[PDB]
């Protein structure tokens, strides 16, 4: 058929109760996530395709860059609490890959201060228990899907993104077919 079990997809062996029905792991140092995320726009163009009541969910993974990896999973929660992951998204990626200007939790922070977000609101929601859940929720999923790898994408806790199994010839063929796949399977 045209969307087959080992082709655009797997399934998991041990699907995910109550997981998100649209679930992204990322990295801010990861560069293929970078080039998902700045360059193909893979989550927007997944975004514009989506069945009406379908979120996208997005966590960071702690398993790159050390120290400085966790603070980043640890400022993404503190992005969702405060709900402004599309000011610090760009700046955050280009802080780690494109400038390197980003070696330090008080660098991370900088971001979001120049983004407008003020220190005090900052710096508490840093050391908030609702962020402290929020990381511990984004390490749960990972370990829920047995993460391997990002970037990753899982659908309705049943099914994973296997862009491996796309074309890669044309960028914007391969992103439309991975926004393809993703709405065949929310509706699966």
């Amino acid at each position: 058929a045209q969307y087959e079990d080992g082709k655009q997809y797997t399934t998991l062996e041990k699907p995910v109760a109550g997981a998100p029905q649209v679930l992204e792991f990322f990295s801010f140092f990861c560069p293929h996530c970078y080039q998902f995320e700045e360059v193909l726009h893979i989550s927007d163009n997944v975004k514009k395709k989506l069945p009406e009541g379908v979120k996208m969910t997005k966590y960071h993974v702690n398993f790159m860059g050390g120290d400085l990896g966790k603070d980043l999973t640890q400022a993404w929660a503190v992005a969702m609490a405060l709900g402004v992951e599309d000011k610090v998204t760009v700046p955050l990626f280009e802080g780690v890959q494109k400038t390197q200007t980003i070696r330090s939790a008080s660098d991370i922070r900088d971001v979001f201060i120049n983004a407008g977000i003020k220190g005090e609101e900052y710096d508490a929601a840093w050391n908030s228990f609702v962020v402290k859940s929020l990381v511990a929720q984004q390490e749960k999923a990972a370990a829920d899907v047995q993460l391997r790898g990002v970037p990753a994408m899982f659908v309705n806790g049943k099914y994973q993104l296997n862009p491996q199994g796309m074309d890669t010839s044309n960028m914007d063929v391969f992103v439309q077919q991975y926004a393809d796949t993703v709405k065949y399977l929310s509706e699966k």
